[PDB]
């Protein structure tokens, strides 16, 4: 049996696996579904975090928490899988391998910004979404709300109301940290550069969009690629049983 850590992207929160995380475990998996900071229910507000890697803590400090010998396969959705990379530059022992769903998937070549800056060549225009800056630690960060309609078209394509109405209800105020991303120093071949790597995807994704996300696999060439038919970005509430197929699949290859 595996331990799955599922790290959801920005303005989202824990509550995103509420589908997938019942039947990993009805499969006889641990799981594990953080709240990064300031997101879902931890008691941060964006305005306090001033870098990708404080955004991460909760998940670096869950790792630190492993004791020795004990390997958990990561699983990100959307941004998270830049968490991934972060997490994996200081834990890559404690890691037996990363599942992108639906992810950026950064390399160690190019600055860490690098998918991020396509991402937004490949797709401008956020729709509703509004957009707001604030001072930490001396630099000055834009943060963003994703627009309802952005949510409604681009990303909750395919889903029921009732889940398009947690999203409503759930998501909060975050951001890209773009600019502190560009600054960071590349993630690196010891670390991140180490770890299995498997990138699951679909082409009905309406906001990672196939060109997007077939650069990235020809960008940073991927241990393992699953290409989901049909769904839409939210892969754990549209393909929900697919992805857990995936997931089984993974942590029989991987331990």
């Amino acid at each position: 049996f595996a331990h799955f850590v599922l790290i959801h992207g920005i303005c989202h929160g824990a509550w995103i696996w509420h589908k997938l995380k019942p039947l990993l475990e009805a499969l006889g998996h641990k799981v594990t579904a953080l709240d990064l900071a300031a997101s879902g229910v931890d008691p941060r507000q964006i305005e306090e975090i001033g870098s990708f890697d404080e955004y991460s803590e909760p998940l670096l400090t869950f790792l630190e928490a492993l004791p020795p010998g004990e390997k958990v396969i990561l699983v990100g959705h959307s941004l998270g899988g830049l968490n991934i990379a972060i997490a994996a530059d200081k834990y890559c022992e404690k890691i037996a391998a990363a599942v992108f769903v639906a992810s950026v998937l950064p390399d160690t070549e190019h600055c860490p910004s690098y998918v991020v800056d396509k991402l937004m060549e490949v797709f401008p225009d956020w729709k509703d979404t509004t957009y707001f800056t604030y001072t930490k630690d001396g630099k000055e960060i834009t943060g963003l709300k994703l627009g309802f309609t952005l949510l409604r078209e681009n990303l909750y394509t395919l889903c029921g109301p009732e889940e398009y109405e947690l999203a409503k209800m759930l998501t909060r105020k975050s951001s890209l940290f773009q600019n502190i991303l560009a600054k960071r120093p590349f993630f690196t071949k010891e670390g991140y550069g180490s770890i299995k790597k498997i990138y699951v995807w679909t082409d009905q994704d309406e906001i990672f969009l196939p060109e997007f996300q077939l650069w990235q696999i020809e960008n940073y060439k991927p241990d393992k690629v699953y290409k989901v038919e049909g769904g839409d970005h939210m892969l754990q509430l549209t393909k929900t049983k697919e992805i857990a197929e995936i997931l089984q699949e993974v942590a029989d290859t991987y331990n």
